[PDB]
């Protein structure tokens, strides 16, 4: 069965790694961040990883920091595809990551969108980024330290969701910096900027002494 908590919300624990409580997480958007973005992410055969995200996932994995995918899937509300297609596509993304030796620990997805047709056409649902619901829910489920967590995505809504969830930093794929008290949008445009992100993840790593 699809792990739906309601008709437009999917929440799924991935793998069986154990995380002690009060860890920070690495939150990642999916389309445009982990995989190449596309208008209609319904065909698993079309999925291609963004290799420049793989060092970040690997770093978090090795640091013992949970990696949490938080993705809006408005195409579901819009009738472009359904949860079965999401399951196939998302599974393919996780398989490709496995082949690169990296993994994630939880997937949350929100179908609701204002331009939908039918009962999923809920315009401002708490789980739909920029609303922080998926981050807050992952926080409850994994007992996360949200204030120390990081988020990476290619849309402003990812940065807004992070700020609203209580994070202090996020990295905007292909985006510009916006450094303010309380929240910094960090640019992620080249390998130097990836380094900044990796340093930030590494500082969160476990001391096994």
């Amino acid at each position: 069965p699809h792990p739906l908590t309601e008709p437009g919300v999917w929440i799924e624990r991935i793998g069986g790694r154990v995380f002690p409580p009060h860890l920070p997480a690495l939150f990642l958007d999916r389309d445009g961040t982990i995989n190449v973005d596309t208008d209609y992410p319904s065909d698993p055969a079309e999925i291609v990883l963004r290799p420049q995200m793989l060092p970040a996932i690997a770093t978090a994995n090795r640091a013992g920091i949970p990696v949490v995918v938080v993705t809006n899937q408005s195409g579901i509300a819009r009738g472009y595809f359904g949860w079965s297609a999401f399951a196939a596509v998302n599974g393919r993304v996780l398989e490709l990551l496995r082949e690169e030796g990296v993994f994630v620990d939880m997937v949350l997805a929100c179908a609701y969108h204002e331009a939908g047709v039918g009962p999923l056409a809920i315009p401002d649902h708490p789980m739909r980024k920029p609303n922080p619901g998926m981050l807050v829910e992952a926080g409850k489920r994994l007992a996360l330290d949200l204030q120390r967590s990081l988020i990476v995505g290619d849309k402003l809504a990812d940065m807004q969701a992070g700020k609203r969830a209580g994070l202090a930093q996020g990295w905007l794929v292909d985006g510009e910096a916006a450094v303010q008290p309380g929240f910094a949008i960090r640019p992620l445009r080249d390998s130097s900027e990836l380094g900044d992100l990796l340093a930030a993840i590494e500082t969160l790593g476990r001391d096994n002494r």
